[PDB]
């Protein structure tokens, strides 16, 4: 493997979490009503979960030797995914849209790392495997509060407990 | 009291609680969308309560004399209820119907016990009771859901934790 | 059974109990000295008895099909027992005397609808019965405390724990 | 500052939270449907809090020289705030206006307690801040339920766990 | 009722129990070998059960206004069951064989009891009917032990717990 | 992959897995005298093991688009292993033979799984992965106690915790 | 060491414990009154107490190589103290001389085996010391409420928890 | 403010609850008796919320630049209030008015700290107000064992728990 | 108080904390070798203090009617603090000078904001002194590190606990 | 004392326990069948105990100024037990002989110690005694197994939690 | 023995402990900069052990029928030794050196008491040997810190634990 | 796969991590000083991570069909790594090349495993990866103890947890 092509791969990863920490508050504030009520707490847990997920990630960068950038603004611009912006009419649908968008483009993005790292570098691949378990999680949450396909899973016990990533956790 | 009729009456019993913790599976998975998402955790409640229920029966069955049948496809068509099929068209308001018809033939099937076995077993009796309750919750949770008469309760802290029946669980 | 009779009969000692909680706090203050230091804890571990089985009666009555009257003044006019005053000479016998006659009035109140029930309704019944236990636990610690008959019961642990009606709580 | 009058405030506010435990019941009970099922958990939130608020007031009454009321409809006529009864047309809207103004006149009722004793009596200016700190949360619950302006909370994990007055509660 | 009939009936069941936590040591220390490493912990659970059961009827003889016997030799004169005497040849299968006998006297002891206070005195009944709930539990466990029947129970979590009457204990 | 074909080969071993958790109940009471107090401990906690396999496959089955069959007879016609019948001579010998061949059964099942899955389907290779641990450890249980060939295990702390497969679990 | 010598001491030791125990149940039930309520709590920790200690020295005696008697009523005429009676008079003052006086023998029984196992028997002295620890606790709790005699000790935390022999416990 | 003048007053505070802790431990040990035995587990609880305001100012000390002075004997003659040495007479009456004088001039103490830095020093007020609500309690505590005038207080769960200054220990 | 004042300086304060929770993962990666051991647990505590911060700040903007910015750029360049960049020169003195300068502004943000809410806005009044209490607690740390002035503080339990604004936290 | 002949001693018995550790868990998986399920819980438990001794004794030999030997080789051949090596014919009957031999060397291990400091070392007089207490425990479980002598123990709760040697545990 | 005697040692040494835990105080608080970091937890965890040593004796000495004297003063001119007063350079080298002078003092006080008690006192004797425990624990802790011999320990779990007196202490 | 191949390098391996556990008891009680204390505590942990190693590996290689060495001086001599023993010079730089020499050796042995298992043995394959896991954490935490390398890691929270492989744990 090329050590340089990995290092970048997993920058751009972690930029990705780190933003959406930031994008997912002000997402949560504004499903209001009688109907948003019960999609408060989703968005509560996936966005406890995306803070794990940059904590897991960076030491792996400074174990391969890699750094993250010096000022915080060039590590925004670096981020794999688009920004999730309120969008102009926040109505409950429009915003269920937006939260979709950025977990099928997050479940791209660790499919290609594990495909890069398959059989090469096991510990690598054992922390994409993992945060790719919770992804494909959330991706089903929230395609069955949009269409009515059933998905299989219901409410947690506690926002962001993370049983897939928790061994690598401090 | 005869006890191969007590016996008869016991194990149909056993059968309709087995066979209810397959069919509220389905159920569950098809209550989707915003509406949905409400029923979800109740459904899930009621279907752990019923698990419970089959493990508090078998053991007094064996006290007793009885034995539970050879195959388990005869032990299915000994229910003392109806199996209750995912409907043609699965809406909010049908799978509601479902689960409430369910619930009124439960009541039925333990009320029957306990007047046979008022003041002469005593130890049959108080089983028959402690299941008697929770049945009775689980009537008034759902015609309050379909209808608007008042019931007296909301929602539990754990599915499955069945308060009235633990004593007699391992 | 009678529903209507059997109603009127629960909404009867739900008032009781609710008024008791407010009077056994002027109780329980004015129980001053280096006598009345003992006695204090024991004032205060049946008050929150009290409140809990007001608790545990409510979603019972609304399941029968009854409902609670529109106006807290008229709620306090339906006591099945006489009110709990602060006696015009407030000693430590005195009080004693009045925490008594209280007591004696719950356990006949108790007594009544259990004779009602046997029999006919199980779910009942055996809310009852569960009071009941405590009741007669109540009335022991006081004719001990103010006659020399031993009762066979010392401190509990935590106050309002209330170890028969648990099953009954949320 | 004056004592009489200081007592004279205190004492209202203790008996309109006693009355708000009542009526809340009556509340609770009548929000049914698949709408009103989002709603419970917020309104049983709201009425244990105003349990907790009373027993923390009673215990300073009695240290500045204050007593209660012989009679308990007395305690009642005395009431800060205005009854909060059932409305005529009880739907989801009317019972949501109806909570609404009962936390906006409790919100002006501590308000009123904390200019009256600024920096002049800090054991009871420290009590009526504590208390009107979740008094502020659940009028910002309730006008997020009914208009659509964002407010910043979402669900809390134990009813009645009451962060702020803990530190006065035995 | 009669008081005193009844009075006696609980005085001699108490003695029982008493006596039986003596003879259930020496019992235990005898079952040696490979054999018998198994069912030492069964019959250490049965000895912890039957202290509890002492523990439990004390405080209703009191309660009722019966009293215990000034000397300990006449208490253990009055036990309603023979003495469980270690037998003169100690091997396994004799010492279970003294096990059952002592088991199935005690089931008839709180049979006869229940009978005589069914529908005339809910305390007494309710605790009797808890009592015979274990002992039912541990006749089971020595028959299927001796002979082949089966009877539907395993090993227990911890000696002593004692599910069905800790309500009654302190 | 064939979706299809792997979701066929995931529906088969929910069923065995199902079925199992039923036949278990029976093998386990029949377990009787002083030779099988041992062996009654090891197969509860291998039932409990199999009941939570079937908790953590359905979830994956919905989310690959498949869903279970509408009748649970359909359902048990399905299972990708025998049934575990009591044998006509039911002694501890003939008991143990059929425990071993249903594990070597379901070894088989998801080693097959493993190998269609590897580096194509990292989620589902997990799950495999998981529940095949355990799977290995209840084969080497049996095999001890049937042969004499060392295992390298010893009983667990307490049935049904199931290490491998908890961070499915809900 | 004569171990024969030994082996009569400890064996008179325990008769004393478990006779102990029986007796001290009435006394604390006639411990009436305001007055007696202060030292009810009391008795109840002593008498848990003597409970422990008749469980650690059975262990010792058959490692030595004794038994206990076949028979319950010759085991209680082995007893080393006195009996404590009920006095005629049972005020408080005369209880309190009763509970006294059979701590005083207990003291006088641990402190001979000590000297009698100094430096000779490591294992016997150790236990023997460590009831010794709390004998001495007994003596001045009765001697501070008889006399004014200041103690240095007050109230436990939770009665029978026994901190210097729990290592000897099972 | 002056740093110098608010120095030496936190200083003398500090002298005060050092030299209390240890002349709380001669009180405690002659109150005895059955009335002193009441008041024991009262002044147990005093004690050791002295102690945890020593803990509690030493840190606030040096963060303004002060220091405690070399010697003990030198720190023991700042105190700001009297000693409270043993009475002449040691009854009960005299022992609890010695208790009351201490607590009337620490609440002086606090109160004349918080008239310095209202508006000044935030976090040296919040401090000085978190042990003064403390000091009220202890002070009614005493006030209502000397005299009959109601406090509103009763026992607490645990001795030194002090629920006030909590946050600031560590 | 002027709102829309009072609301730019707590949305300055927000985006102060939320770039200090970057800044320092950079700064504890750089403290290596042996002196460098002993800091890394205090930065961790620093920084987790910090993000909690960010998570009670930001529920009380809403309740004013405020909003976070729609870009986590424009944000960013909100904050009332400059960065703390890694130095030039990343020794143990160079990175502790950098960490001193970031304290000593955040104490004077939350100070002026105390200033403009004391006696107007009780609730906003409380939360900026909460978190002044950790503010100058990490002051004291870092100077005593770098000068030789003492503080009274040593080591926490666990690092971000946050004992003065957890009554704050969900 | 001659502290160098106190010390070859004690690193004697050290090695004793190492060597220990690794011979039992080559006998606790070769006790297979039936028979040997029942004692594979007692190996497991004694294995667990001498690891603990070997961490006990570690640091008194460096407080008396030895140390360990360099090359573990040497370690090894210093032990004061022979080799518990598997028997030739590893049956149930000779694998128990070899563990009954290995325990009684034991014994006189650490009574040897106990003659050679008495009233000389307190500090190692004290933890000898300790770890004696768990070595007389194990000789009397094995000699049961063995031998149909009674012994008077039972199955511990967790292998490994060494009652008597924790207060020497980190 | 000498009562009178052994009464003036054991005041001696309560003496020094009470003292011990003002002078560690101070010590703590100038142990700073880098190299003091480290040993501040060490000097924290040494000074909440001598509060509980002073715990412990005070109930041991009015048991033998001591006092403590009246004034603090002359209390603590009574300690058996030398203040420990922070030195005119206070460097990190001379803070070590007065530990380790105060620590070979408290070493030699207890082992004093244990020749005056051995075979005499048991009760007096055990404690001594409790507190001998400990005091042999620090003085190996500060004398590996200020030369290189090897001690054995390491760092606690959490400071004033006790494990050695725990048994002793309420 | 070739059996015996594999077998061999699992037995070489687990004599590697035996042998450590002994090695590394003696290098933690030569970190002396005021250097050496920081480092103790992250000997410590590792120390508890490789007993843990051993544990894990055992019970895999008895599936396989192997077995351990009947001697354990042959069972040392198999060890894949070289002896970490004291160096000449015990200064803390030669104590810390030591222990990276043996680390990186540790991480050699384990990525062979791996690349031998993949993909024809899961089970065998997971395990090598948990270890793996632990062993590239503690490589990375003494390269930057001895150099200036960043490594991403700080203080754990408790020694021996070994979050990776607790699932293969008992
Ligand atoms: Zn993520
Ligand atoms: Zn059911
Ligand atoms: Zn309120
Ligand atoms: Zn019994
Ligand atoms: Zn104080
Ligand atoms: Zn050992
Ligand atoms: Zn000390
Ligand atoms: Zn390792």
């Amino acid at each position: 493997i090329d050590v340089e092509k990995l290092l970048e791969l997993l920058i751009k990863a972690a930029a990705a979490e780190f933003t959406t920490y930031y994008y997912y508050t002000i997402l949560r504030n504004h499903a209001t009503g009688l109907e948003g009520e019960a999609i408060k707490e989703i968005i509560e847990d996936a966005r406890l979960e995306d803070r794990n997920h940059f904590e897991a990630l960076v030491p792996r960068i400074y174990e391969l030797g890699g750094e993250l950038p010096r000022d915080i603004r060039e590590f925004a611009d670096l981020a794999s995914c688009r920004d999730a912006y309120l969008p102009e009419e926040p109505t409950i649908e429009n915003i269920l849209k937006v939260l979709l968008e950025a977990e099928r483009c997050a479940v791209g993005v660790y499919t290609e790392i594990c495909n890069y790292t398959f059989g090469k570098d096991p510990r690598t691949y054992d922390l994409a495997l993992a945060i790719l378990h919770e992804e494909i999680e959330h991706e089903a949450w929230f395609e069955e509060l949009l269409t009515g396909k059933p998905s299989g899973h219901f409410r947690r016990g506690k926002p962001g407990e993370s049983p897939y990533v928790s061994k690598f956790l401090k």
